[PDB]
DNA sequence: ACGGGCCTGGTTAGTACCTGGATGGGAGACC
DNA sequence: TGGTCTCCCATCCAGGTACTAACCAGGCCCG
Protein backbone atom coordinates (compact mmCIF):
# COMPACT_ATOMS: atom_id res chain seq x y z
CA UNK A 1 0.00 0.00 0.00
CA UNK A 2 1.51 3.45 1.25
CA UNK A 3 3.73 3.12 4.12
CA UNK A 4 5.35 6.34 4.48
CA UNK A 5 2.28 8.74 5.93
CA UNK A 6 2.34 12.52 7.17
CA UNK A 7 4.02 13.47 10.32
CA UNK A 8 1.56 15.90 11.32
CA UNK A 9 -1.86 15.49 12.71
CA UNK A 10 -4.78 16.17 9.97
CA UNK A 11 -2.90 15.80 6.92
CA UNK A 12 -3.86 12.11 6.33
CA UNK A 13 -0.85 12.47 3.21
CA UNK A 14 0.61 9.32 2.70
CA UNK A 15 3.21 7.81 -0.02
CA UNK A 16 4.84 4.49 -1.41
CA UNK A 17 8.31 6.18 -0.90
CA UNK A 18 9.61 7.97 1.91
CA UNK A 19 11.32 10.68 -0.59
CA UNK A 20 7.73 11.25 -1.34
CA UNK A 21 6.33 12.15 2.33
CA UNK A 22 10.02 14.22 2.30
CA UNK A 23 9.10 16.38 -0.13
CA UNK A 24 5.26 16.67 1.31
CA UNK A 25 7.11 17.13 4.80
CA UNK A 26 9.00 19.90 3.02
CA UNK A 27 5.76 21.87 2.36
CA UNK A 28 4.49 21.64 6.15
CA UNK A 29 8.22 22.85 7.03
CA UNK A 30 9.48 25.30 4.35
CA UNK A 31 12.86 23.88 4.20
CA UNK A 32 15.05 24.57 1.11
CA UNK A 33 16.90 21.48 0.58
CA UNK A 34 17.72 22.25 -2.86
CA UNK A 35 18.74 26.30 -3.28
CA UNK A 36 20.16 27.64 -6.46
CA UNK A 37 23.78 28.68 -6.22
CA UNK A 38 23.84 32.48 -7.40
CA UNK A 39 22.99 36.03 -5.31
CA UNK A 40 19.51 37.49 -5.95
CA UNK A 41 17.85 34.20 -6.90
CA UNK A 42 16.32 32.71 -3.25
CA UNK A 43 14.42 29.94 -5.14
CA UNK A 44 13.94 27.06 -3.09
CA UNK A 45 13.23 23.21 -3.89
CA UNK A 46 12.87 19.54 -2.88
CA UNK A 47 14.36 17.24 -5.52
CA UNK A 48 17.89 17.54 -6.84
CA UNK A 49 16.26 17.41 -10.11
CA UNK A 50 13.88 20.51 -9.40
CA UNK A 51 16.99 22.60 -8.92
CA UNK A 52 18.44 21.31 -12.31
CA UNK A 53 15.68 21.86 -14.33
CA UNK A 54 15.89 26.03 -12.39
CA UNK A 55 19.73 25.92 -13.89
CA UNK A 56 19.48 26.27 -17.11
CA UNK A 57 16.84 29.44 -16.95
CA UNK A 58 20.09 31.13 -14.80
CA UNK A 59 21.15 31.20 -18.05
CA UNK A 60 18.66 30.62 -20.73
CA UNK A 61 19.51 27.01 -22.25
CA UNK A 62 17.49 25.37 -24.86
CA UNK A 63 18.81 21.99 -24.76
CA UNK A 64 15.21 20.68 -26.07
CA UNK A 65 13.90 21.12 -29.65
CA UNK A 66 10.68 20.79 -30.95
CA UNK A 67 10.26 17.42 -32.48
CA UNK A 68 9.16 18.55 -36.15
CA UNK A 69 9.34 18.94 -39.41
CA UNK A 70 10.28 22.48 -40.57
CA UNK A 71 10.39 24.33 -36.90
CA UNK A 72 13.34 23.94 -35.31
CA UNK A 73 12.84 26.26 -32.35
CA UNK A 74 14.19 24.67 -29.43
CA UNK A 75 12.21 24.82 -25.99
CA UNK A 76 13.57 24.44 -22.57
CA UNK A 77 11.66 21.16 -21.31
CA UNK A 78 10.77 18.55 -23.38
CA UNK A 79 6.76 17.46 -21.90
CA UNK A 80 6.72 21.21 -22.56
CA UNK A 81 7.41 21.57 -25.75
CA UNK A 82 5.20 18.72 -26.42
CA UNK A 83 2.78 21.82 -26.22
CA UNK A 84 3.94 23.53 -28.68
CA UNK A 85 4.17 20.56 -31.27
CA UNK A 86 0.17 19.79 -30.32
CA UNK A 87 -0.53 23.31 -30.31
CA UNK A 88 1.09 23.52 -34.37
CA UNK A 89 1.68 20.31 -35.91
CA UNK A 90 -0.19 17.27 -34.68
CA UNK A 91 -3.16 17.41 -36.80
CA UNK A 92 -6.51 16.13 -35.69
CA UNK A 93 -6.39 19.60 -34.51
CA UNK A 94 -4.58 21.57 -36.96
CA UNK A 95 -6.03 19.98 -40.10
CA UNK A 96 -6.23 23.15 -42.64
CA UNK A 97 -2.57 22.80 -43.77
CA UNK A 98 -0.19 24.59 -46.47
CA UNK A 99 0.67 21.92 -48.43
CA UNK A 100 2.97 24.46 -50.53
CA UNK A 101 5.98 22.48 -49.04
CA UNK A 102 9.14 24.09 -47.12
CA UNK A 103 6.62 26.71 -45.26
CA UNK A 104 4.65 23.66 -43.49
CA UNK A 105 2.03 24.91 -41.55
CA UNK A 106 -0.99 25.05 -40.09
CA UNK A 107 -4.54 26.41 -39.01
CA UNK A 108 -7.41 25.22 -37.07
CA UNK A 109 -9.15 26.91 -39.54
CA UNK A 110 -9.68 26.75 -43.42
CA UNK A 111 -10.01 30.25 -43.79
CA UNK A 112 -6.85 30.56 -41.46
CA UNK A 113 -5.17 28.95 -44.21
CA UNK A 114 -6.60 30.68 -47.09
CA UNK A 115 -5.19 33.84 -45.81
CA UNK A 116 -1.54 32.31 -44.45
CA UNK A 117 -1.34 31.08 -48.45
CA UNK A 118 -1.46 34.90 -49.79
CA UNK A 119 1.94 35.19 -48.01
CA UNK A 120 3.06 32.86 -50.68
CA UNK A 121 1.95 35.55 -53.16
CA UNK A 122 2.67 39.15 -54.10
CA UNK A 123 -1.28 40.48 -53.30
CA UNK A 124 -2.28 40.74 -49.35
CA UNK A 125 -5.44 38.77 -47.99
CA UNK A 126 -8.70 41.01 -46.97
CA UNK A 127 -8.69 42.70 -50.40
CA UNK A 128 -11.83 45.22 -51.09
CA UNK A 129 -14.86 44.04 -52.51
CA UNK A 130 -16.31 45.68 -55.45
CA UNK A 131 -15.98 46.25 -59.17
CA UNK A 132 -13.00 47.97 -60.07
CA UNK A 133 -10.69 49.29 -57.29
CA UNK A 134 -9.00 46.22 -56.44
CA UNK A 135 -6.75 47.71 -53.64
CA UNK A 136 -6.44 44.65 -51.46
CA UNK A 137 -5.43 45.06 -47.31
CA UNK A 138 -4.07 43.24 -44.47
CA UNK A 139 -5.91 44.31 -41.44
CA UNK A 140 -9.54 43.71 -42.01
CA UNK A 141 -10.39 46.93 -40.13
CA UNK A 142 -8.33 48.76 -42.41
CA UNK A 143 -10.12 47.56 -45.30
CA UNK A 144 -13.59 48.30 -43.54
CA UNK A 145 -12.38 52.07 -43.68
CA UNK A 146 -11.45 52.63 -46.93
CA UNK A 147 -15.39 50.92 -48.14
CA UNK A 148 -16.24 54.12 -47.05
CA UNK A 149 -15.64 55.23 -50.34
CA UNK A 150 -17.80 52.93 -52.65
CA UNK A 151 -21.23 53.52 -50.78
CA UNK A 152 -23.76 55.69 -51.84
CA UNK A 153 -25.68 56.05 -55.11
CA UNK A 154 -23.42 56.63 -58.34
CA UNK A 155 -25.05 57.57 -61.15
CA UNK A 156 -24.78 56.27 -64.57
CA UNK A 157 -23.69 58.55 -67.37
CA UNK A 158 -20.34 56.78 -68.94
CA UNK A 159 -16.97 56.49 -67.49
CA UNK A 160 -16.91 60.05 -67.94
CA UNK A 161 -19.13 60.64 -65.11
CA UNK A 162 -18.41 58.70 -61.87
CA UNK A 163 -19.18 60.65 -58.83
CA UNK A 164 -20.40 58.59 -55.87
CA UNK A 165 -23.97 59.49 -54.24
CA UNK A 166 -23.78 60.45 -50.51
CA UNK A 167 -27.48 59.76 -50.20
CA UNK A 168 -30.80 59.13 -52.64
CA UNK A 169 -32.06 63.06 -52.13
CA UNK A 170 -28.66 64.36 -53.07
CA UNK A 171 -28.27 61.44 -55.52
CA UNK A 172 -30.94 62.73 -57.50
CA UNK A 173 -29.78 66.08 -57.57
CA UNK A 174 -26.81 64.80 -59.02
CA UNK A 175 -28.83 63.24 -62.39
CA UNK A 176 -31.31 66.30 -62.23
CA UNK A 177 -29.23 69.70 -61.09
CA UNK A 178 -26.53 68.74 -63.25
CA UNK A 179 -25.52 65.51 -65.86
C1' DA B 1 -5.26 82.28 -54.14
C1' DC B 2 -8.12 79.70 -50.18
C1' DG B 3 -10.39 76.62 -46.18
C1' DG B 4 -12.93 72.62 -45.18
C1' DG B 5 -13.93 67.96 -46.09
C1' DC B 6 -12.74 63.37 -47.69
C1' DC B 7 -9.28 60.04 -47.80
C1' DT B 8 -5.35 57.72 -46.89
C1' DG B 9 -0.33 56.06 -45.72
C1' DG B 10 1.87 56.11 -41.41
C1' DT B 11 1.44 55.57 -36.32
C1' DT B 12 -0.16 54.66 -31.85
C1' DA B 13 -3.00 53.41 -27.63
C1' DG B 14 -6.46 49.81 -26.31
C1' DT B 15 -7.23 44.79 -25.81
C1' DA B 16 -9.03 39.84 -25.65
C1' DC B 17 -6.20 35.98 -26.88
C1' DC B 18 -2.19 32.86 -26.58
C1' DT B 19 2.10 31.10 -25.60
C1' DG B 20 5.97 29.58 -23.74
C1' DG B 21 8.62 29.56 -19.35
C1' DA B 22 8.84 27.64 -15.01
C1' DT B 23 6.75 24.77 -11.52
C1' DG B 24 4.42 21.90 -8.19
C1' DG B 25 3.74 16.85 -7.35
C1' DG B 26 4.66 12.87 -8.18
C1' DA B 27 4.32 8.15 -11.10
C1' DG B 28 7.99 5.22 -13.04
C1' DA B 29 11.77 2.32 -14.96
C1' DC B 30 15.51 -0.18 -12.90
C1' DC B 31 18.31 -2.22 -9.51
C1' DT C 1 9.22 -3.23 -0.78
C1' DG C 2 12.47 1.41 -1.17
C1' DG C 3 16.44 4.62 -3.29
C1' DT C 4 17.88 7.12 -7.80
C1' DC C 5 17.71 9.44 -11.50
C1' DT C 6 13.89 10.08 -15.12
C1' DC C 7 9.75 11.46 -17.53
C1' DC C 8 5.23 13.44 -17.44
C1' DC C 9 1.21 16.55 -16.91
C1' DA C 10 -1.88 20.25 -15.45
C1' DT C 11 -1.25 24.58 -14.40
C1' DC C 12 -0.17 29.70 -13.24
C1' DC C 13 1.68 33.98 -14.88
C1' DA C 14 4.47 37.39 -17.45
C1' DG C 15 5.84 38.78 -22.40
C1' DG C 16 4.17 38.85 -27.15
C1' DT C 17 0.19 38.28 -30.56
C1' DA C 18 -3.14 39.81 -34.08
C1' DC C 19 -6.11 43.42 -34.90
C1' DT C 20 -9.07 47.42 -33.85
C1' DA C 21 -10.32 52.02 -32.78
C1' DA C 22 -8.36 56.54 -32.50
C1' DC C 23 -4.84 60.00 -33.97
C1' DC C 24 -2.08 62.75 -37.41
C1' DA C 25 -0.77 65.30 -41.33
C1' DG C 26 -0.21 65.78 -46.52
C1' DG C 27 -2.73 65.28 -51.30
C1' DC C 28 -6.70 66.34 -53.83
C1' DC C 29 -11.02 68.65 -55.02
C1' DC C 30 -14.53 72.34 -55.18
C1' DG C 31 -17.68 76.25 -53.86
ZN1 LIG D 1 0.88 16.87 5.49
ZN1 LIG E 1 18.56 30.46 -8.86
ZN1 LIG F 1 7.50 23.26 -34.41
ZN1 LIG G 1 2.18 28.27 -46.20
ZN1 LIG H 1 -12.33 49.77 -52.93
ZN1 LIG I 1 -24.00 61.52 -62.78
Amino acid sequence: YKRYICSFADCGAAYNKNWKLQAHLCKHTGEKPFPCKEEGCEKGFTSLHHLTRHSLTHTGEKNFTCDSDGCDLRFTTKANMKKHFNRFHNIKICVYVCHFENCGKAFKKHNQLKVHQFSHTQQLPYECPHEGCDKRFSLPSRLKRHEKVHAGYPCKKDDSCSFVGKTWTLYLKHVAECH
